[PDB]
DNA sequence: GCGGCTGTCACCTGCTCATCGTGTTGTTCCCA
DNA sequence: TGGGAACAACACGATGACCTAAGAGGTGACAGCCGC
């Protein structure tokens, strides 16, 4: 399986595939339900329908093996051959392939220069076309032929003059004789009108026919190949008159003749000449056609494969028909399409045999063409061929593309064996690496192992008896299942897998019930809440599979998220509300025994049980040898002449009992903790534990924290009641006064001083003031010991706006058509919304529900594109010896001359290693290529630096893809990135996870358009696709003097640069809110009007580092405006993929074509080669691609076909005859092979 | 020869069932 | 096995002559065809 190539399928190739010809449009006999002969589903050409049988029955006996029968012609062998055996049908009239012609423009042929309409006319027998002209013989006989045409013109004139003499005689005779008769007053004038009618008729008819001959003559004079005679009468005239010099045809026969005669070398030569010297559109068209011409020229596959004379038939078992109950049949649409084409082919053969007129044979040939077109693609041209209902039929190419196609429904994602699912319930008694799975589910998944163990343990004498008893559900079966499930890791999974911590391996323990028991704090990795959610489950089988499961995927190991490195499996909700109650202060908690001193914590809990001490009362507790005091409290160590071993001596601390209990959950070596560990400090402590202590102890500490959090959450006293929702007394008076102001504004509106818009905006301002005032008063009112206050301030569940709506005020809401209701909801949910208030409030609820429903699929599509782009960027190198990096701001924000760590070092500079040693005082503060953790940050910010040079993938220069050292440390594992890490998929998943929760879009229209650039996920797709921003704003090309040349017809802003440069201008709208004044000094890389700068501009005028910085900053802008945190590396992966190609110009020397976005790598190597030969090298404009385009440009065509545009991709791959090498991730899961990543690398293989 | 605009190709998404136009031939049944 | 009758095949070609309803996507990317 070294490679897989596709080209054109000749007639000979199709004949070589086949074993027989399908001649009848018949599938099976409706009565006897058997294959017919030489039809669809036939048994002579395809394989036997029954294993080891033949049609007639002479060799129905199974003994025979591989022989051919002597009566029916069916060989005796297996019945699966019908899946593999193929046939063909010989067409009478050749037809064109609807892919290679009448398709996407770049693949529309262009080998024969013809417009789409001209080919539409030729192919579907509506216009003729010349396949050959004897120009040399035509010119040789042109003296003779023009003399002959002059002779015919003179004969026409001679008989015309004889008829003119006869007309004069007739006129004289009729005039004279009628005048002599005088039967009427105007006999002479009446017959003068008659004779003038005859004379005019002959004049006009003679002119018509001599002009007809002139048209035929000059048409023959100017007659070349690829010339269409739309009118058949004129073609008949030409064939009758000057035949034997030119040859014409209709339909695909003409195209076949041209593709056979036409040679490509000379065409490529002229195309190279014109592209070398071309202007405007003509050059672009020339190079576009040259692409296809060179594709056919370089390769051995001939263009004649683009016209078809034989059609292959897919094996019958891939298009089966089956008896449905009620005497019915369910059959594949392919059978109907094959029947249509065979019907029309046979009717055409009949018509040819009878020598039918041209019209009938032409109609039948056109119909056969349309039939094969529907067979290959039903929807490209005309109306589709519907099947049973009005719905369209399924074409052979419709079975490859689309969401439900073969690639995207059967080769990437498969239904699997040894799998189960069920609802998910919380087991709070589980260890981090444990899952409780129902009894029946465990029995079903582990069946074969259970039978093997039952037989081995002598509970059964044979495997079938073991199966019988397992089905019967005996007790010994259940004991054996308990024995066997041990040491078999089990992969739990949730439906939407937004990242790698969405499938996790657990150790299975056998449990009763009908639901799966899961750990309480792995609910954020899965996003699984217990509201009816379901969990799927899989069982690895091979030793390697389960070894990887336990080592890599085990839930105990997966504690840190890959998106930012913060721990994800940490306590939350009630657990944190319990540890917060444990370590909170004594405020409003009526302490007892405050100020007392205890000789141990055991004595403290004695006092607590006695009821004379509180868990949260300030008391002086002594801690024994081993306890490590707080880091902050150490410098206030006990005063004594002797040197006290603060690290390892008994000490005393004015702590609280709850904190002394909390610090027993953490490991003994951990320093004491003496502050409210609500939610954020717990995250910090868990991060420190993960980054400092080994994983087993971190899991044990997490378990202890879980147990303590639940235990103390039960006793916290947090219980929601209608009194615990405290409506502030402030709300009444505030809402009444602002209501009075609203009344005044309404009165001044109804009096006519203001407009309705002014009244609105005034009331929105008034009620925003009222809402915020009530919010702050509500925050002030409740104590900090309140239930809701406790769960919010502890960071368990809740925000302050939610509390505002519940307790104080709901406020203004999104009116219909995304507006702001002037009058707000002046009532919280506790007080009770009115009727109209509720009706108004449901608007935003509905809108948000619909928005979420759509945004799920939107983010899914975005993640699909990101994965397809970034896939195969795999760490293959331990260390490239580069010394380049990014100059990232290490400690900026010198507001009042104070060096402060930047506000986003966690996402940007953290985890990125160091290019080289940093020295500010003549000594190495940070050694080279060392993990850049917080300690180095404190050192460098203290010593005053404002930048740092970090290794990165963007600046990585390695022979084999990316290297571990430049990427940094894996944000998921903490340690250095391991070689073989599928970093691209990790980056794509990291950017895709928060996509659903962005929720950034305009709340109200606000009477603004264009200025409001797209917000949220639309913005992210806009940046990642390289699409020009909606609110585009030009960016100055060079430093210069900029002024306004506004014209009433069209406003303009014109900048002329200094340094003797050419002027530039930008057309701008009237509503521009210009951020640059007139006649001012702009610089090389500055904006002009308010908007969104194009990434293309920033790549063009500034450079490549500038576009990288701009894109990363612009995506992080929205991401960190939400609060989502993604490391900059995950964006940098996509940015690196987007800038890997260059558009080439001045390319005749470098031996390639201008354009074609040659790869940067390719451009460089071939310029090196041409310079080595001696010729100068070509030049390159850096190009910023999109994600769809950058993915579709893959060297491997399997991946491109799998992603999108299967028809176009496969057609181009066939034209180019380009093979696919196995290297890649996607294209190695299509073939079903070990991926070139993780432990599948040849090093580990 | 070079623009607009104007379509056309990509993507994103999901159990009932109505007749002719005549007349004849040969097999294959159904009854007895 | 006789007649009595059901389907699958066939061969011809009854003085008169035309659909049908269904049917609101949206957004990019682009290359033609038509206009200057
Ligand atoms: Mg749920
Ligand atoms: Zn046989
Ligand atoms: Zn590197």
């Amino acid at each position: 399986f070294d490679e897989l190539r596709i080209g054109l399928a000749t007639a000979d190739d199709i004949r070589q595939w086949s074993h027989g010809e399908v001649k009848k449009p018949e599938t099976i006999n409706y009565r006897t339900l058997k294959p017919e002969k030489d039809g669809l589903f036939c048994e002579k050409i395809f394989g036997p329908t029954r294993d080891w049988e033949c049609y007639c029955g002479k060799y129905k006996r199974v003994r025979f093996k591989g022989i051919i029968c002597e009566r029916c012609g069916v060989e005796v062998t297996r019945a699966k051959v019908r899946r593999e055996r193929m046939g063909h049908i010989e067409l009478a009239a050749p037809v064109t392939h609807i892919w290679y012609f009448k398709g996407v423009p770049s693949r529309l042929g262009y080998l024969l220069d013809l417009a789409p309409k001209d080919l539409e006319k030729v192919i579907y027998f509506a216009a003729y076309m010349i396949t050959f002209v004897d120009e040399e013989r035509r010119t040789r006989d042109l003296p003779s032929l023009e003399a002959h045409v002059s002779v015919e013109r003179q004969q026409i004139e001679q008989r015309r003059d004889s008829d003119l003499e006869a007309r004069a005689k007739k006129l004289e005779t009729d005039l004279a004789e009628l005048e002599a008769e005088g039967a009427k007053a105007d006999v002479r004038r009446k017959v003068r009108e008659g004779a003038e009618r005859e004379m005019k008729q002959l004049r006009d008819r003679a002119q018509r026919e001599i002009d007809r001959l002139d048209e035929v003559w000059n048409r023959f004079k100017n007659l070349k190949v690829q010339d269409l005679e739309g009118d058949e009468l004129l073609y008949r005239e030409l064939r009758d008159r000057f035949g034997t010099y030119f040859d014409g045809s209709m339909g695909a026969a003409a195209l076949q003749k041209r593709l056979e005669s036409f040679d490509l070398d000379e065409e490529a030569e002229r195309l190279r000449e014109i592209i070398r010297t071309g202007k405007g559109q003509k050059k672009t068209r020339a190079l576009k056609r040259l692409k296809v011409v060179s594709a056919f020229l370089q390769t051995s596959n001939s263009p004649k494969g683009m016209v078809l004379d034989c059609v292959p038939v897919i094996p019958p078992d891939l298009r089966p028909m089956v008896q449905l109950d009620g005497g019915r049949f369910a059959t594949s649409d392919l059978n109907d399409l094959y029947r249509r084409v065979i019907n029309r082919n046979n009717r055409l053969k009949r018509l040819l045999d009878l020598g039918a007129p041209e019209i009938i044979v032409n109609n039948e040939k056109r119909m056969l063409q349309e039939a094969v077109d529907a067979l290959f693609d039903n929807g490209r041209r005309g109306r589709p061929v519907t099947g049973p209902g009005n719905r369209p039929l399924k074409s052979l190419s419709d079975m490859l593309k689309g969401k439900q196609g073969r690639f995207r429904q059967n080769l990437l994602g498969k239904r699997v064996d040894y799998s189960a699912r069920s609802v998910i319930v919380v087991g709070p008694q589980l260890k981090l690496h444990q899952c409780g799975l129902p009894k029946a589910m465990a029995l079903e998944l582990f069946k074969p192992f259970v039978m093997k163990r039952l037989v081995d343990l002598n509970h059964a004498q044979n495997i079938k008896s073991a199966k019988r008893m397992v089905e019967r559900g005996r007790t010994v079966v259940y004991d054996v299942l308990e024995e066997v499930i041990a040491e078999h890791p089990v992969l739990l999974n949730r439906a939407p897998t937004l990242h790698r911590l969405g499938i996790q391996a657990f150790e299975p323990q056998l449990v009763e019930g009908k639901a799966i028991q899961i750990h309480p704090l792995v609910c954020t990795a899965f996003n699984a809440d217990f509201d009816g959610d379901q969990m799927a489950v899989h069982l690895p089988l091979s030793a390697e599979a389960q070894a990887e499961a336990r080592i890599l995927m085990l839930s105990s190991n997966n504690i840190l998220k890959p998106a930012d490195g913060r721990p994800v499996t940490m306590p939350t909700q009630d657990m944190v509300l319990g540890l917060f109650f444990l370590t909170t202060d004594s405020e409003g908690r009526s302490p007892k025994g405050e100020g007392r001193a205890f000789g141990s914590s055991a004595e403290a809990i004695m006092a607590f049980d006695a009821g004379d001490l509180t868990l949260q009362a300030k008391i002086d507790i002594r801690f024994p040898v081993g306890t490590i005091p707080p880091r902050g409290f150490e410098p206030p160590a006990r005063e004594e002449g002797e040197p006290e071993w603060q690290q390892g001596d008994t000490f005393t601390l004015k702590t609280t009992l709850g904190r002394a209990l909390f610090n027993e959950l953490l490991p003994e070596d951990y320093p004491f903790v003496d502050y409210e560990v609500g939610k954020k400090q717990l995250s910090e402590i868990v991060n420190d534990l993960a980054e400092r202590y080994p994983k087993v102890i971190v899991a044990a500490t997490l378990d202890n924290l879980k147990a303590a959090g639940f235990f103390w959450a039960t006793r916290s006293g947090v219980t929601v009641a209608i009194s615990d929702i405290v409506v502030p007394d402030a709300k009444k008076e505030i809402v009444k006064g602002y209501e009075g102001q609203d009344e005044k504004v309404q009165k001044q509106y109804e009096r006519g001083l203001i407009t309705k818009e002014e009244r609105t905006q005034e009331l929105i301002a008034i009620w925003t003031k009222a809402t915020n005032e009530v919010a702050e008063a509500m925050n002030d009112n409740f104590p900090k010991t309140n239930p809701v206050s406790m769960m919010v301030n502890s960071g368990a569940r809740g925000n302050m706006m939610q509390m505002r709506q519940i307790a104080g005020m709901r406020g203004l809401v999104s009116n219909a058509k995304n507006e702001t209701i002037p009058r707000p909801i002046k009532a919280s949910f506790r007080e009770g919304l009115s009727v109209l208030e509720y009706f108004i409030s449901t608007h935003g609820a509905r809108k948000g529900l619909a928005d979420t429903a759509l945004r799920t699929a939107d983010s899914g599509y975005l993640t699909r594109r990101l994965v397809d782009v970034s896939q195969d960027v795999i760490i293959r190198e331990e260390d490239c010896g580069t010394e380049r990096g990014l100059k990232l701001p290490i400690a900026t924000r010198d507001a009042d001359g104070t060096l402060r760590k930047a506000e986003d070092v966690e996402t940007s500079v953290y985890a990125r290693m160091l290019a080289e040693d940093v020295v500010i005082d003549g000594k190495v503060i940070a050694p080279a290529n060392v993990d850049l953790g917080d300690v180095l940050i404190d050192a460098l910010v203290a010593h005053g630096v404002e930048e740092v040079k970090t290794r990165s993938i963007l600046t990585c220069e390695s022979q084999v893809g990316t290297c571990a050292m430049c990427y940094g440390r894996s944000l998921a594992t903490g340690k250095l990135v391991d070689i073989g890490e599928a970093v691209g998929i990790i980056a794509a998943q990291s950017i895709g996870e928060p996509g659903t929760q962005l929720t950034m879009r305009t709340f109200h229209t606000g009477g603004v358009a264009g200025d409001d650039i797209t917000q949220g996920l639309p913005r992210v797709v806009e940046l990642f696709e390289a699409r020009t921003p909606k609110g585009v704003a030009p960016i100055s090309e060079a430093s210069g003097r900029v002024r306004i040349e506004e014209t009433e017809k069209t406003k303009k802003i014109v900048v002329t640069p200094d340094d003797g440069s050419d002027e530039t201008a930008f057309p701008i709208s009237k509503r521009a809110r210009l951020l640059v004044g007139e006649g001012d000094h702009v610089e090389v890389g500055q904006k002009l009007t308010v908007g969104a700068t194009n990434p293309h501009d920033v790549l063009r005028i500034l450079g490549q580092r500038a576009v990288q910085v701009h894109l990363v900053g612009e995506v992080q802008k929205v991401y960190n405006s939400q609060g989502v945190s993604i490391h900059d590396k995950h964006i940098e992966i996509i940015i690196r993929q987007m800038l890997r190609r260059v558009t080439i110009i001045e390319s005749g020397d470098a031996e390639l074509l201008p354009g074609e976005l040659v790869e940067r790598t390719k451009f460089e190597t071939e310029n090196r080669r041409v310079v080595q030969e001696g010729g100068h090298p070509a030049s390159g404009r850096p190009q910023l691609m999109g994600i769809t385009k950058a993915s579709l440009a893959t060297e491997s065509w399997l991946s491109a076909a799998s992603f999108q545009e299967t028809t176009r991709v496969l057609t181009d791959a066939a034209i180019n005859a380009k093979s696919d090498s196995l290297i890649g991730l996607k294209e190695n899961v299509i073939i079903g092979k070990l991926i070139p990543a993780g432990t599948g690398l040849s090093r580990y293989r």
